[PDB]
């Protein structure tokens, strides 16, 4: 087992791919109310799933709901790509706003994992394109997460590290 | 400030080619009893300097001394190369043995930079293929430090970083 140490109040950042497997390991690993999704954020902006001037509104959204949740004192869990630096960086300095340890955990698998899940899944789809952007920039991002401010870096390099992973909320 | 956390009960595994300024970091940021360098313990083999005639006398000491300490409960560090593997691996078991957390502070520096430090060293200095050997065996070995068992893994990429680094014990 791969056991990943995190505070009892923490902003846990998931980081990976479209299909890397975040929202399946956020469900086995957290409850449903400490998890906050950008999917989620977007459909309270729109019914519509394909509606792209949402994005930016819905970002707002779930940065605000994670600040009032870390401000109760609450764990809370960012499923979102969080491939790029600059939407990791309000989630960053929303954490030390509120004295929280921000912790990245990383889905750092090959991009064939992610499209193959992706071409498999049942609830919604991307285009191909996509994962691959994903999955590079996941790749950048990996050596520079700790001095973005990342107290914690958690890289998970395979399918199986990630399903031994469990979770010490010790601290 | 880079703020790095260790529990108060920790096995501190310094990771560094020869000349990346690990006994320096150690003297810096931790009391001189709480650090254990191979080079102290080839000291009590040989009042020779360096002698390396007695290295495995020398680690087979700096693993006693540190299970003897981790067995006590204090919180050691551990100022050698540990590029290898095969060094590391005796430190992550000792440490389960004393239900202490392993960490690793690894200083990913340019090759360079410690070739560069090396031939201005007024103790002691390496050939120039140890370091491009060490740096190699460094970079190797970071992928992989989280599975090997180490708790919290902290990656330093620059001399500008490592001179940013505070530590956070949480006892
Ligand atoms: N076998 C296996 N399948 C998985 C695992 N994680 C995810 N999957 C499958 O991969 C598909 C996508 O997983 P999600 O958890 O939705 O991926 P995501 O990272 O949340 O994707 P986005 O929401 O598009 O960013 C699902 O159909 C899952 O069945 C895993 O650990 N093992
Ligand atoms: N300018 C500067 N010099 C440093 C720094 N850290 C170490 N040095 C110098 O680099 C040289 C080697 O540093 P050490 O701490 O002995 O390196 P080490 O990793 O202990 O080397 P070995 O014991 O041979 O494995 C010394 O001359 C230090 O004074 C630093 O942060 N800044
Ligand atoms: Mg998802
Ligand atoms: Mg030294």
């Amino acid at each position: 087992s791969m056991k990943l140490t995190i505070p009892e109040l923490s902003l846990v950042v998931l980081i990976g791919s479209s299909g890397s497997g975040k929202s399946t390991f956020a469900k086995k690993h957290f409850k449903p109310t400490e998890v906050i999704s950008s999917d989620f954020c977007r459909g309270l902006m729109s019914d519509d799933e394909n509606d792209q001037t949402v994005t930016g509104a819905a970002f707002d959204v779930l940065h605000y709901i994670v600040s009032k949740r870390l401000q109760l004192g609450k764990l809370t869990v960012v499923d979102a790509t969080n491939v790029q630096e600059s939407a990791r960086k309000p989630l960053i300095e929303i954490a030390k706003d509120y004295h929280c340890f921000p912790v990245a955990v990383v889905f750092n698998l090959p991009e064939k994992v992610c499209q193959e899940r992706n071409k498999n899944r049942t609830d919604r789809q991307v285009e191909e394109y996509v994962i691959r952007k994903h999955t590079q920039q996941m790749k950048k991002s990996i050596k520079g997460l700790q001095r973005e401010g990342f107290r914690y870096v958690y890289i998970l390099n395979s399918p199986e590290e990630v399903e031994e992973v469990v979770f010490e909320r010790q601290p």
